[PDB]
């Protein structure tokens, strides 16, 4: 589809179900600056800072959390969810998010966040774009 302008994520969140012996706090902190940096070279600035970045294991610690997200966080606007590989976590977020809360959720898969390419940054941000542009 079109790019959409005029969109700013100020309030995010990650949860990432990755292990964090395999998806760790460095891995995460390029990832979102890399992220920063082309998101708002596209003209759709995601801050540099999420306002919630934790760990979690498991599909029923989706709901449990994301109740506490939208509890907590005023004005969030997106949750970027890190799986590992293929995960009942999926389903579970789209749950949650689509049908219970009405929460926005942009999934990723790990090994894009352990190692991240301009291309796979850029599938990322259409996707958001499409999320947040309508
Ligand atoms: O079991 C799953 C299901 C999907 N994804 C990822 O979720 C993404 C899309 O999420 P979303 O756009 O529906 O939020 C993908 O890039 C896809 O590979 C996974 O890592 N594991």
């Amino acid at each position: 589809k079109q790019f959409h302008t005029g969109i700013e994520i100020k309030v995010w969140a990650i949860a990432c179900f990755a292990p964090q012996r395999q998806c760790t706090e460095v891995h995460l902190k390029s990832f979102t600056e890399q992220l920063r940096k082309i998101s708002r070279d596209a003209g759709m600035p995601i801050q540099g800072q999420p306002c919630f970045c934790k760990y979690a294991q498991g599909a029923d610690s989706v709901e449990p959390m994301f109740r506490h997200l939208k509890n907590t966080y005023a004005g969030l606007q997106l949750v970027v969810v890190i799986l590992p590989g293929k995960t009942p976590v999926y389903a579970e977020v789209k749950r949650v998010g689509d049908t219970v809360l009405g929460m926005a959720t942009q999934c990723v898969q790990m090994k894009n966040v352990q190692r991240t390419t301009p291309q796979t940054l850029s599938n990322l941000c259409l996707k958001i774009n499409v999320k947040l542009g309508g």
